[PDB]
């Protein structure tokens, strides 16, 4: 069995559009992707979403609402990613380019899957339905999935 770390990632998703980030250096950079990132010592895995959503994006909410939990497992790293996915349609002001990223409103007709990562044509799908999930992706490199699994679940 492997240890995992605690990761966070929020979702700007409105009724047609959603709002990513081209991550500009670090782990997925060159990917469209929501905001986050490592859990902190004593906060809650949401707080650390909203506090990951204000630094990466500029973006301040009250609450952000669970959606899915995604389990990555890469070859040769022994530390499992385990991701917290959250969503809000609520904003009250402006995204701001970070040195981590560069946000970006999409159209729900332009998702640019091919410019994220892999897996995310899987769940995505799932999160624009309003579903909640679970998934895990077993990669080797940044490109292929060896192995995943994908749940609709009733409660995350
Ligand atoms: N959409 C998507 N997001 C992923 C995948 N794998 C993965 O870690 N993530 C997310 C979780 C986090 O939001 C982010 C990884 O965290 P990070 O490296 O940006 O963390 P950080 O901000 O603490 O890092 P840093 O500034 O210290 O370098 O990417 C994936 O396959 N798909
Ligand atoms: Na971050
Ligand atoms: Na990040």
């Amino acid at each position: 069995m492997k240890a995992s770390r605690l990761y966070t990632l929020v979702l700007v998703l409105q009724p047609q559009r959603v709002l990513l980030g081209m991550k500009k250096r670090g782990f997925g950079a060159g990917r469209w992707n929501g905001f986050g990132g490592k859990v902190q010592e004593g906060e809650t895995i949401e707080d650390g979403a909203r506090r990951e959503l204000q630094e990466e994006s500029g973006l301040t909410v009250d609450a952000l609402h669970k959606v899915g939990q995604i389990v990555f497992e890469f070859v040769g790293e022994p530390e499992l990613m385990d991701v917290h996915v959250f969503c809000t349609d609520s904003i009250q002001g402006t995204p701001v380019e970070s040195d981590e990223m560069r946000p970006c409103w999409f159209q729900l007709d332009q998702i640019p899957f091919k410019d994220m990562w892999p897996d995310d044509s899987y769940w995505f799908p799932l999160l624009l339905q309003k579903k909640k999930f679970h998934g895990y992706f077993k990669f080797q490199g940044q490109d292929t999935i060896l192995d995943y699994t994908l749940r609709e679940v009733d409660t995350v």
